[PDB]
């Protein structure tokens, strides 16, 4: 699960500092 593909996963550290989650 990456953090901005399908299905994107902005929630955890290691996918908040991603242009596609901040």
């Amino acid at each position: 699960r990456d953090c901005c593909t399908p299905p994107k996963k902005c929630k955890d550290a290691q996918c908040k500092p991603q242009r596609c989650c901040a």
